[PDB]
């Protein structure tokens, strides 16, 4: 990587990445845990980099009607980027098409709702009532895991729920009440810390990792993997999570 | 790429380390001598990918570490580097020393370093306290991951712990010594949780520390890594890893 330039796919997803839309230029528009990881990788490996957001602003999923990807995954497959630098969740659909780096964080699917004393105990109960609406963000990992789960009642949840645009839209809808938002534990923990009237529905389910995405046969995988492992071993990943997560 | 596992015969490095692997020393032949969480993973991989296999233990019965004097490896790591095996099928901890020499598969379990103690009277809150006292002896298993992490920790007091402690041969020796009392054994969370479930007079020394994974070990440039990784990810996504841990890890406690 010494002398190399990496085009890095990313999107805003706090606290992993924050993207300033004004008042900044280039790489300095980005901040967060993933940015701090990238900065240190760049310093230690000697590459320059830039961040490239997908035009559709999605993480990426495989459309089963067209068999085409979108989001950051598609940009990587199209060779618009060399690596996806974000909290990229590991799933088998993506693994068919791309590789992952060594992982930096366990994560699960988590569901939350506004209003203390919710009667719900598990998300599948949502199918048997009409007091609460619910949803997941389109073309993002939770949607994919629910659509691929063995119990096709999870596909019903996705298909019969609201398709949310992004985290801001989801949180807005959640705060409007009578709405169960299903997403990822670490993202919900950070972003809903001050919402004392938001509570969990059931326990977390599904076991996966956050990692970076790499194209198959990338010449950079071995080095990125080594360095990410060293970050974890040296305590850097935990230090960054303490820095960035609330609170 | 083009190469896959159908019709291949894999030599798999392993050792007993309950509940990941159990090895029967009599009354069995070949693969039937092995059982445990990792064995169940291997059996399913072999059914789905179409390879046959055998397990090969290192003669030294070590997991594997790098000797800084000789610059040579030992244990399962050395057998893999020497092409005696194709993959290390065990709870193989991820560490940077090993990563310089081998690759890892997609991981199947987060783990940390855990210290436990047996003894009445004053006790300890954090392992470095061992260095300023002589009531307790302590140890790590030689050529196993906990020793490597403590020796490579940037606070060299952890190297003092290794150098001034007892070099324990294996898990049975370590647990026997722990049960003898006035001893702190430093090893890995999941192994200690499983094996010390009914030791009501064994307690924690502080919280777990260090963050790493259990995975399988693969030689660099292995043609089988992509397939093994894909299938291990699917095991995790389908809940198979969690189901196996529930099956194999000890529960209740008479404590
Ligand atoms: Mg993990």
């Amino acid at each position: 990587l010494i002398g190399r330039h990496l085009r890095l796919g990313s999107v805003e997803e706090q606290p992993f990445m924050f993207f300033a839309t004004e008042g900044c230029e280039g790489n300095d528009c980005w901040s967060g845990m993933v940015n701090d990881m990238v900065v240190k990788l760049s310093e230690d490996l000697g590459f320059t980099y830039e961040y490239i957001q997908p035009d559709d602003r999605k993480f990426g999923a495989l459309n089963k009607t067209t068999n085409e990807w979108n989001g950051m995954i598609r940009d990587l497959l199209d060779d618009k980027t060399d690596m996806i630098a974000i909290d990229l969740s590991t799933n088998s659909a993506r693994k068919s098409a791309i590789d992952y780096s060594f992982p930096f964080m366990d994560a699960g699917i988590k569901a939350v709702v506004k209003g203390e004393g919710t009667t719900l105990n598990q998300v599948l109960e949502l199918l048997d009532q009409d007091k609460y609406k619910w949803g997941v963000i389109g073309s993002k990992h939770p949607e994919t895991l629910l659509k691929t789960h063995r119990d096709s009642r999870y596909s019903r949840l996705v298909d019969e729920g609201v398709e949310l645009k992004d985290l801001n839209h989801a949180i807005e809808t959640l705060r409007g009440g009578l709405f169960v938002f299903i997403d990822e534990g670490p993202v919900l923990a950070h972003n809903l810390i001050s919402d004392c009237d938001v509570f969990s529905v059931g326990e977390e389910f599904q076991s996966f990792e956050y990692a970076f995405g790499l194209p198959k046969d990338s010449p950079y995988k071995s080095l990125i993997d080594s360095h990410l492992l060293k970050f974890r071993e040296e305590g850097f990943i935990d230090i960054l999570w303490e820095k960035w997560s609330s609170g």
